[PDB]
């Protein structure tokens, strides 16, 4: 084992906006005059170092600012030891938006939005459009859109993003399927959130 320690170990450590982490950093050293240090975006924010052999950093609430490299650093004895841990602050989305809300089978397109979520890359948030459990053959996904949430509102702060795929639809086939689902899937390190939203599927029209 060597002898700085960070809990919880992962070089990518993902918090939701909103939610807590604390993030422990200990330092084995025989001698006086230990001191660990955390860091990473100072001089943005700062750094803050102490004599010590346990240093906690805690984001309480966390704000996507909360984002980025932290890097904790223990000096023992003349001798230095590091650990980078990427701090990664996501919002899963509170809602999505289908359009239309429900098909008629003709119904060329559906459109699902995922409301004020980030990340937006397409390694991280996923859409698929399901029927039963399996994906819907032959539906040709045209490219998710993103837009900046949208002339924010009152409340607190931060940038979300609204981001939207669409899939231009094969024919429903027969039997006819009850539903649809669009399912927003978002992959991060030890993460994996998914949110799927019914379509009805009206066969009479509407």
């Amino acid at each position: 084992v060597k002898p700085l320690q960070v809990e919880p170990p992962e070089p990518v450590v993902a918090v939701a906006l909103g939610a807590s982490r604390q993030l422990t950093c200990r330092l084995a050293c025989a001698d006086r005059g230990a001191s660990v240090q955390w860091r990473g975006l100072d001089t943005s924010l700062g750094a803050v170092q102490s004599d010590t052999g346990r240093s906690v950093l805690t984001v309480r609430n966390a704000s996507l600012s909360a984002a980025g490299t932290r890097v904790c650093v223990g000096s023992c004895g003349g001798r230095t030891f590091q650990h980078t841990v990427q701090l990664l602050v996501y919002a899963f989305p509170n809602q999505l938006t289908v359009s239309p809300a429900a098909l008629v089978p003709g119904d060329p397109e559906v459109a699902c939005t995922a409301h004020k979520v980030t990340p937006v890359d397409p390694n991280a948030l996923s859409f698929s459009l399901l029927v039963g459990g399996q994906e819907l053959e032959g539906a040709q996904a045209l490219g998710p859109e993103v837009q900046e949430e949208e002339e924010e509102p009152q409340g607190d702060e931060d940038v979300l993003f609204r981001v939207t795929e669409r899939w231009r639809l094969p024919p429903l086939g027969t039997p006819v399927p009850p539903a649809l689902y669009c399912q927003a899937t978002m992959r991060l390190p030890g993460l994996e959130l998914s949110h799927r939203q019914a379509i009805p599927v009206l066969i009479e029209g509407r």
